[PDB]
């Protein structure tokens, strides 16, 4: 399966946003992350991806495509506008084994709230 998501300067959950903001896939699904507004990447966050996924960083500006594998959770930020809680979830299959772990990692406050309302939304 494939998907897309948006970095929006503005969208559904107010300002510098991942839209949607959470994202269930299945191992060998892809992501494209789409800069529709200027300005915005995606990045995966430290201390928020599965044991042995590989971390990534996009360009400001690029239509990125990711292939998701390791079950679990994976926390992405907007490189730039990470402390004003341009943030988002993808996360593969139900169940995620990481989940202890991901929610003990730090994030600015926004981010946190942001990242917090995503994973319940993904039924955690
Ligand atoms: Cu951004």
């Amino acid at each position: 399966a494939d998907f897309e998501v948006h970095m929006l300067n503005k969208g559904k959950d107010g300002a510098m946003v991942f839209e949607p903001a959470s994202l269930k896939v299945a191992p060998g699904d892809t992501v494209t992350f789409i800069p529709k507004d200027k300005g915005h990447n995606v990045e995966t966050i430290k201390g928020m991806i599965p044991d042995g996924a590989e971390a990534f960083k996009s360009k400001i500006n690029e239509n990125y495509k990711v292939t998701f594998t390791a079950p679990g959770v994976y926390g992405v930020k907007c490189t730039p506008h990470y402390g004003m809680g341009m943030v988002g979830v993808v996360q593969v299959g139900d169940a995620p084994a990481n989940l202890e772990a991901v929610k003990g990692a730090k994030n600015p406050k926004k981010a946190q709230e942001r990242l917090d309302a995503a994973l319940a939304a993904l039924g955690n």
